[PDB]
C-alpha cells in the first residue's frame, strides 16, 4: 500500500498518471498555500532567473508530510535515480514529490524538511527539464511497476510474420531450441551493451 | 521551425505537452506537436498492436506491420526517428542540443516488451533512426520518455517553452532558523563566484563522483 503526493504549480501536467487500489496518487497545487493576492523571487548573490521561495513550500509540506514521509525532490543536481532507487522506494508507505519550476527551490526547503523526515534530491538523467513535473511522472512510473501486487541491455525482439519486407526473423528464434535461443539472445545483449552502454561492463564511455 | 509527431497507443499521455506550448510560438510557426493513436494503423477488427515473441519468453512484442504502416505515413527521408527503449544509447543534454535544430522529429512510443526490431532496422535504410534511453531505470513504455525528450529539446529551441549547480536562495534572509549564507549578501561578487564554485565542487564530489 503506497500513497504518493505530488506538489506542483502545474497540477494539469500530472494528468498522465491516470494512464488501482494498491496505490493512491494525489496532486496538489502549490499555490493553495499562498496568502497574498508570488512563489518566486530573484536569487541572493545574483544570477539569471528566479528561485522558488521557501515560505510557500514549508507550509505545503507541513500539511502533507509526516516523519515517515520520503520527500523526493527532482533536480539536475540530484543523486542519480536508478533502477536500484526504484526498488528501494517501491516499499515506501508515503512518497511526496516536490516539483520545482523557474531555477529551482530555495535550498532551505530540503534542509528544513531533512530535520524531521528523509529527503532525497534526485536527477533522472543528464539533461535539463523546465521543471520537476516530467521527472515526477518518470519516477512514479518506474516505482509503481515494482510495487508488490503490481546489468546488461535487452536484445532485439520479434513477432509475426516470420518474413516482413524481405527481413527475416533470425532463424534460431524459430528453431524451438531453448539452449540455442538463450545463447543467441545472450550474444545479442552482449553486443548491444558493448556498443551502446560500454560503461555497464566497466569500459570507457564514447 | 520544428514538427514533432508522437505515435502511441496512449495519446492522452502526451496531452499536457501540447498544453505546455505557448500560443505565440505556435502562431509564429516555430513548433507543432502532433499526437497519433497507433491503432489508426491496425489491420483487424480487434485493433491488435501486439503478438507473442518469437523464441518464447514473457510479455508481448509490438507488431511490425502496424508500426511499418504508421511510420510510412508519418515519416519522410528528412525525419529523425526517435525510439525510446531501455536498451537505447543514452539521451543527454548533448543529444537534446543536436536534435533542437531538426525540422522533423518522430517519436515512436512502444509498450509491452517493445517493438519488433525490423521496424527500426527497416526505417534506418531510408532515414536517420535513434534508439535512446533516458536513464538507468525501466518504464512501462515510451510515453514518459517522449515527454522528457520533448521538454529537453524544445526548451533549447529559441522562444518555444562538468559540475553540478550548487544551492540557491531567495527571500526571506532568515527562515525557520536558517540564514542565507552571508557571503551572498556581501556585495563581493568575486568572492561569491568562488563560493559558488566551491559549493559546486563539493556537491559534485558527494552526489556525482562519476563526473570527476
Ligand atoms: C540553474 O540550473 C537549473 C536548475 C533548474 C532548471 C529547471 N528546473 C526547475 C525545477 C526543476 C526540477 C528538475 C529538473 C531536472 C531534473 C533532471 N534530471 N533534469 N531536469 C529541472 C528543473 C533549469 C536549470
Ligand atoms: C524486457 O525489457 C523491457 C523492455 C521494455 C519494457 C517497457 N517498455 C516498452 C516500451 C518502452 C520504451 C522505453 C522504455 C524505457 C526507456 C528507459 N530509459 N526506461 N524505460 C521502456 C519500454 C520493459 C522491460
Amino acid at each position: 500500500s503506497m500513497k504518493i503526493d505530488v506538489v506542483t504549480i502545474f497540477p494539469e501536467y500530472l494528468q498522465p498518471v491516470r494512464q488501482a487500489g494498491l496505490v493512491d496518487v494525489a496532486v496538489h497545487d502549490l499555490r493553495r498555500w499562498t496568502h497574498d493576492v508570488s512563489v518566486d523571487d530573484s536569487p541572493y548573490g545574483g544570477g539569471p532567473g528566479m528561485v522558488m521561495k521557501p515560505t510557500v513550500w514549508g507550509d505545503a509540506l507541513d500539511e502533507i508530510c509526516t516523519s515517515e514521509t520520503l520527500l523526493v525532490v527532482p533536480t539536475p543536481a540530484g543523486y542519480p535515480f536508478t533502477q536500484e532507487t526504484a526498488w528501494q522506494w517501491s516499499t515506501e508507505d508515503h512518497l511526496v514529490i516536490a516539483c520545482g519550476r523557474y531555477e529551482g527551490i530555495d535550498q532551505r526547503v530540503a534542509d528544513d524538511a531533512a530535520t524531521r523526515m528523509r529527503v532525497r534530491e534526485v536527477s533522472i538523467g543528464d539533461y535539463v527539464l523546465n521543471g520537476g513535473e516530467a521527472a515526477a511522472l518518470v519516477i512514479i512510473e518506474a516505482v509503481l511497476r515494482l510495487v508488490p501486487g503490481v546489468s546488461l541491455l535487452e536484445g532485439p525482439s520479434y513477432t509475426r510474420p516470420p518474413s516482413w519486407r524481405g527481413m527475416d526473423v533470425p532463424p534460431v528464434l524459430l528453431s524451438g531450441d531453448h539452449a540455442k535461443i538463450a545463447a543467441w539472445r545472450a550474444e545479442q545483449s552482449r553486443q548491444r551493451t558493448i556498443e551502446r552502454r560500454p560503461d555497464l561492463l566497466g569500459f570507457d564511455s564514447p
